[PDB]
């Protein structure tokens, strides 16, 4: 099957961000439903936070724009920064108010688990999740839900 | 272990980057020797041109700066642009001389295998290999070889 080519991946075109929390929208830019695993541009116009959660496996991170980090390590991330999150750590996304807003090319390995404040498992968050969420949106703004398929490798 | 947090990733500090061809460099960000796999930032001041070779795996790639892309595919990318290489697919990547030099991030997995054009396989370079080049470089220039061994996860 083919290789992947998308250009101006962290587009201005607001369709293609599809709200994940209230405050946090994502750009789905590949995805293999068989590896439990996608690329995406995390987007967040203003201050954002995404639930406390750990990944069974690794994250890797490059910073487009914007300030963010996690609440667990003392850095926060700022334009041009790369970021590696080990497997099995829980953390908390933050995204801070600045001039540009915040854009990471983020490549995860799912599934997310969120954790409440105990630190006890309370859902999922998974590759099937991603894909049903995405095609929602793009069928809405009139993207299409066929678009999110011409992703999956 | 921890996660690792690299600040200006495509820095314009010259040491930092470790000469892979003649016309390409590389600086390392983050590598598993056990996982075959490596994260750098990819640069080419001028013309250049990386000989034919394939990736057992796959390989991820954001575009920073410049123009470059690979001859067996019909696009080139810029500033923006999001790659991704199907696993076993031979590929010859050329950067163009244009106003910024060429910076891609790369998440690539080794071995890379050297094709000569009859699409026989003439070499190879993996992740001990990558390793060697790095901490030879880093010595040289002053970093010391044990820099390069604070990116191992
Ligand atoms: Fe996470
Ligand atoms: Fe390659």
């Amino acid at each position: 099957l083919p290789e992947a080519y998308i250009p101006n991946a962290a587009t201005e075109d607001e369709r293609y961000y599809v709200p994940f929390t209230e405050t946090v929208a994502s750009r789905p830019l590949w995805i293999s439903p068989q590896q439990n695993r996608w690329c995406d541009i995390l987007l967040a116009r203003e201050a954002g936070l995404v639930n406390r959660h750990y990944h069974p496996h690794e994250v890797f991170a490059y910073t487009i724009s914007g300030k963010w980090g996690y609440l667990e390590h003392d850095w926060t991330a700022t334009r041009g920064d790369f970021v590696y999150e080990t497997p099995g750590e829980g953390h908390t996304l933050v995204a801070f108010e600045h001039e540009e807003p915040m854009r990471v090319f983020f490549i995860v390995q799912g599934p997310l688990i969120w954790l409440d404040e105990a630190g006890n498992s309370i859902g999922h968050f998974d590759v099937h999740d991603y894909i049903a969420m995405c095609r929602e949106h793009y069928e809405k703004v009139g993207l299409g839900a066929d678009l999110v398929v011409t992703l999956f490798r």
